[PDB]
C-alpha cells in the first residue's frame, strides 16, 4: 500500500 514494494516500513 500502495506499489514499488520495500522503501522504509511500507507495505503494498
Amino acid at each position: 500500500w500502495v506499489i514499488v514494494v520495500g522503501v522504509i516500513g511500507v507495505i503494498g
